[PDB]
């Protein structure tokens, strides 16, 4: 039966992790996949997430089943983190949330659910995205058509190219927006593009679908969410796949979880009924660690307010480095200027490098970054920045 | 988009769990899920859990992503404890595993993996066997045929009817096939008859799919996976889907495991890197925490003997409860003789109760079982016994 099977292609960002390690060379620099980094060239478990694992040790009392749709506090939580407390949504009861294993997760079974229980055959994915977003919707037989976004000449947003690539979208397709930290170009839509892309919406018929995987990093936890809550303030339906794997730290754990919102609470929950039986033939239920460390720190003052401003320093962190990487650059003799990459929100960087140039970096440097050019930011330190410049003057 | 959306029929199995919770009345007694219960009626966490999880939290100092397949000696423990030591299947580099969100999530990536790397369009399943069996299948695009197992009348394996049902397999087709503990009958193979339907197989080209989800529930861990052994010593290719929910009361942390097996270390390279791919468009990387555990006690010699020992109560409680079950049943007043309880394996037993019966007990007398009339022996204690068996003589 697996005579005739050929290698998969490797993943252009997951590969990444394979060369690096296999490769020897201490210098060796990772600038690939978006995980936090702090002065020290580690990516430790926060403060508050120990503290919550403790309590968990003390006062867990079974590892019985979690349930379909997981933790009900974990859902209350994130459908307040997402749509604010106030929040009509909440008091109407017109979204469900079932928790995931990641937002990876989050995507795959939005995807079997619309595949299977909605006339949906197609999903817009920006120009450029996740390379793994496309990669989730094919696996559910949902066919990728793609928008443009990236004024790479300006580094902008280019809405015309936008709105004009979704024109050809029709009444009852789905459309994926990156809620903040457009990955991997950094930029993000103004809050009045960010309503006019909602209007547009609403009239063409288009089902929006969000992922949200770097919430309070690009300028807050309320903040970037305005895009999100001001298409929720104008349509009866959408999904939104959210991460807690950056702002938590909780990477290996898979926490995230897919919110599912329309008209009203008995249409949703018959809807979501469904997601629950592509839960069901996919993992039967969630990991609960991850899960249960996020509802104890947010249902707790203490401990939220500890991570959120553990969640703070990594966010004002990653922006020293980018100033730095910028003031660097220059300072070591690269001719381009790379002031742009200032304006970016999140981890990355679109450094604007060409196949060949990171194909040289990485062979020739060992500073290894994703071959469109995105670099983490969030990777790099004080002591590192100096050889990962040269490496980069010397290559342009 | 959502407006039509019908709702889904609750899972036989997991639908109860909610009737249960929502059913007030404090004697209610629930024989529905397979989880353990100790002579209290709690399902707690294992000691050797327990002292796994404080080693992590003491010395775990990062939450970075775990990698594909997971962790590693993570893998190398399964396949020990699958195979065997010694086994040639790991001398020779013929098998590689994958850990997963759970033994469903093993059968879903074994699914996702088949239906797109392979010829398979068919999967023959047991009769009885596993509801959400059928449902992960249909989820990947396979086709679900049924092959007869369990003689009702005289209560024991229809060996006859099992070939004469497989006779209509054909070469390239997946058998699925229960290591141990056969859900919901509780009726194995003897070792000749796993020796036979391994001989059978290799003549009419079956690729053998093995769900292990009860190891050393049975007889012992070594014992238990005599079947597959068997096959492993003759079959060029085969998969193997187990968890560590029940053997390590790890219910909601999800660990499990997808092992692929090859005629080669080159081939079963090739063909896992396009499961690595279906866990990619899945979920990721896998939840470091329940399998962290299961790596941590496996590989500590003071750990992995505290939970050997926990594992073989668990058994031996099981096995005092089905024969007091028996007892206490003819103690009663029950007419019917159910002595073939004493003769099944695991968790459950095939009490025979039609589904009237099943649920006049359910809305009657509070006791809640699966429609087939599969009851979870590792759910009575000394203490629910009796009011369990009056239910079931009053309803017979
Ligand atoms: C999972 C490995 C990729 C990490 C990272 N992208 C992770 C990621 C996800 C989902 O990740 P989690 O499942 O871990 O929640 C969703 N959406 C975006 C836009 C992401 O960048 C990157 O390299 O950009
Ligand atoms: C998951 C809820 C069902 C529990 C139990 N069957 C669980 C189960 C599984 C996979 O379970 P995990 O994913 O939790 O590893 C695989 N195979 C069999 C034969 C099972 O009975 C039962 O009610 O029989």
């Amino acid at each position: 039966m697996f005579e005739n099977i050929t290698a998969a292609p490797a993943d252009p960002i997951l590969g990444l992790a394979d060369l690096f390690r296999a490769d020897e060379r201490p210098g060796k620099i990772n600038l690939g996949i978006g995980v936090y980094k702090d002065e020290t060239g580690k990516t430790p478990v926060l403060t508050s997430v120990k503290k919550a694992e403790q309590y968990l040790l003390e006062n867990e009392t079974t590892k019985n089943y979690l349930g379909i749709d997981g933790i009900p506090e974990f859902g209350r939580c994130t459908q307040e983190l997402l749509f604010g407390k106030g929040s009509a949504l909440i008091n109407d009861k017109r979204a469900r949330t079932a928790q995931t294993p990641g937002g990876t997760g989050a995507l795959r079974v939005a995807a079997d659910f619309l595949a299977k229980n909605t006339s949906v055959k197609r999903v817009w994915v920006s120009n450029p995205s996740w390379p793994n977003h496309k990669s989730v919707f094919n696996s559910a037989g949902l066919e990728v058509r793609e928008y443009a976004y990236y004024d790479a000449e300006n580094h902008t947003l280019d809405f015309d190219a936008l709105i004009n690539s979704l024109n050809e979208a029709q009444a009852g397709d789905v459309v994926l927006f990156h809620g903040c930290c457009h990955n991997p170009t950094g930029i993000d839509p103004t809050l009045e593009q960010w309503q006019t892309l909602a209007q547009l919406s609403v009239e063409k018929g288009w089902l929006p679908l969000f992922d949200f995987a770097y919430q309070g990093f690009a300028r807050g936890l309320e903040e970037d969410a305005e895009g999100l809550r001001a298409f929720a303030a104008m349509h009866k339906e959408l999904i939104v796949a959210s991460s807690y794997s950056k702002n938590f730290g909780l990477y290996n754990e898979r926490v995230g979880a897919c919110t599912l919102v329309a008209a009203d609470s008995e249409t949703v929950d018959r809807a979501f009924s469904q997601m629950k039986a592509a839960i069901r033939a996919n993992y039967s239920n969630p990991p609960a660690h991850g899960a249960s460390v996020v509802a104890t720190i947010l249902s707790n003052d203490a401990l939220r307010a500890i991570w959120e401003q553990e969640l703070t320093d990594m966010r004002q962190r990653i922006q020293r480095m980018r100033q730095l990487f910028v003031n660097t650059l220059q300072e070591k003799g690269a001719n381009r200027d790379f002031s742009f990459i200032i304006k970016q929100n999140g981890m990355f960087s679109f450094s604007g490098l060409t196949k060949e140039q990171v194909l040289r970096l990485r062979e020739e440097f060992g500073v290894y970054a994703v071959a469109s050019g995105r670099v983490n930011v969030a990777g790099m330190t004080p002591d590192n920045m100096a050889p990962l410049c040269e490496a980069i003057v010397a290559v342009l």
